[PDB]
């Protein structure tokens, strides 16, 4: 049987480039070489406060941009996360198996405190022993995420050990799968923080279904530095705005950074910006095409979230049974 | 009929006092209310224990709820995590809780313990729950599922009843060897607790050390400030034999303790020999625990299912495609 791959995204926001290059590439082109799995986690978006249409939409828009990057409904488990009780189920025992000073100290919900600082609920703190289920529950080998979900998988390791070594090899220890391109893909207005699907600043990000216009506008616009001359070279520290924008073309055309560099010599940032914006321009325009085609078709997204469900959760129901019987509880009939 | 909640944790034996203060008296209360028995087998690993005896005491608890007069076909007696419907909806209440009410209610206790308060109050609201008969040390808890219901309703519309303490209670069983405090299930001072699987040799034992006063000569009068132990000892021998503290005192005139300690070891032991049998009798039956489990727990599930439904339906989450 093949090594599992599970990974989730929210539907919350508008998935960004940096959601596509750190994510999402990644569980595209990993679905035949391992038996991937791959989750809307509806239940961590609304961590962060939703309106109810919003979230319903945006659940169904989620579904559907895994269909138009490539997730093949025939090779991979596409589901949500809500259709799944397992995941609630082995969160709430996992809580008992996690320290509470491991969930205080996460970058994440620091960040979102303070960026919510109305709604800093029990969810948002007890969001990792959440996403540790739902990697769990799955016998999960493999979990490709950007470099911001480190943390987090590093807890969900230490779970899996830590109730490994009291009750016997019931979980995998999952191991991060985080690419060397475009992990941290960083706002294009400030290139020292990275691109949030969520900013209030739209001119920061490349949303995935924004219009490809408005793309190229944003690109031509992000800040770069003084150097004199312009240089096209990579240095995160002192040229962080022209070190993203090289990342950002490497992870779409493939190219390493030191052969772009080549490309550039005797050139400046417009024709930096003007290769950026035309790759994410065409990859942006066909994803857009395909999008629309899944996004409409309600009876096609309505079969995959089924049939995704009933997959998730013979794998789900069969971890979850073990844990139970494992911690101790009576078995249902 | 008012829906009632009670939630019975799996470790820590019942004694005469959970039988004669309380459970006895909801035994009768079956047909006016809607009463659900809940085994939380989900918050008992709040804390670490030994996972064989934690699934003996939920089959033990449930086996001596049973023996105490809880009709399963009156009442709905389940275990917790047969009904994954309380997890579900804990996850989404916790989105719904303040870090800080958790934190109002340190780094090396676990997650669970610190988020359980959100779990009680997922249990209760799941039935639509309208009486709740907490202990002293959990009314803080009722009051924030209290404020959780009220909260997500004021966002989504009446979806949550907002549920109401038991007030009224209640025969007052003391610890025998310290009649100041009430005997609970959960002491690690065997001695204050006479449990309800005690042999008649181990009732006689604990009620002889059971500390009376210095009276000379000695009276057999009720008197809490100043006889606290011969008092517990009356109370205890009339919540078991429905005779008034007033004729008991007259029964026992011009005798001594140890003449009332007879008495009731002797009253304590024959009521718990029914309620013995009962015990061993359901719970040496697998097939029969086994069916009031699938029982209850398909009758939890419908109502639950009900709520979390609706529930996930003002979230906004798309519903389930069922196979
Ligand atoms: C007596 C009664 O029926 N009460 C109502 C009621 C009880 C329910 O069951 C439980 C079981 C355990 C707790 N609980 C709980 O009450 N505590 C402490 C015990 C000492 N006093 C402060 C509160 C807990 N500590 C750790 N883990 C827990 N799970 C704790 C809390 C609740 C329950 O799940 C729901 C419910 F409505
Ligand atoms: N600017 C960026 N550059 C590169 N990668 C980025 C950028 N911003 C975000 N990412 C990555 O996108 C994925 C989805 O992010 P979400 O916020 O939806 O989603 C999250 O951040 C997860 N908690 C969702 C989740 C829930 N359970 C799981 C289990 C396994 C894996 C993932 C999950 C992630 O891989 C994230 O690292
Ligand atoms: O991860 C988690 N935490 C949880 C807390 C409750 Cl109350 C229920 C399910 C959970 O899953």
């Amino acid at each position: 049987t093949k090594p599992i791959v599970f990974s989730g995204a929210q539907p919350s926001g508008e998935l960004t480039i940096g959601n596509y290059m750190g994510a999402l590439r990644q569980w595209v082109n990993m679905q035949d070489d391992y038996h991937c799995i791959y989750c809307i986690v509806d239940q961590h978006a609304i961590t962060v406060r939703q309106d109810a249409q919003k979230l319903r939409k945006a659940t169904l828009d989620t579904l559907a941009l895994y269909l138009a990057c490539g997730i093949d409904p025939e090779k991979s488990t596409i589901f949500v996360q809500s259709h799944v009780p397992e995941h609630a189920q082995l969160g709430w025992a996992l809580n008992c198996y996690t320290y509470f000073g491991e969930l205080s100290r996460m970058t994440q919900f620091k960040d979102k405190s303070a960026r919510y600082a109305e709604n800093i609920n029990a969810g948002l703190f007890d969001y990792p022993v959440l996403m540790a289920a739902d990697i769990l529950l799955y016998q999960t080998n493999l979990v490709p995420v950007g470099e911001d979900q480190k943390q987090h998988l590093e807890l969900s390791r230490d779970i899996a050990q830590r109730f490994n070594a009291l009750y016997g090899e019931i979980f995998k220890v999952p191991e991060p799968f985080i690419p060397k391109s475009g992990a941290r893909v960083m706002s294009l207005l400030e290139p020292t923080k990275k691109m949030s699907k969520s900013d209030d600043n739209r001119n920061n990000v490349i949303g995935l279904l924004e219009d490809p216009k408005s793309v190229v506008k944003k690109i031509k616009r992000a800040v770069t530095d003084s150097d004199e001359p312009p240089v096209v070279r990579y240095d995160v520290q002192n040229k962080a705005g022209v070190s993203n924008l090289l990342d950002i073309l490497s992870a779409v055309t493939g190219q390493s950074i030191p052969e772009l560099e080549k490309q550039f010599e005797g050139k400046m940032y417009g024709h930096l910006k003007g290769e950026v914006a035309d790759a994410v321009s065409g990859m942006l325009t066909e994803l857009q095409e395909r999008y629309h085609r899944f996004r409409n078709d309600e009876a096609f997204l309505q079969q995959v979230m089924k049939d995704g469900a009933e997959k998730a959760s013979a794998h789900a129901s069969r971890t979850l049974k073990a844990v139970y019987e494992a911690i101790g509880f009576v078995a249902k009939r």
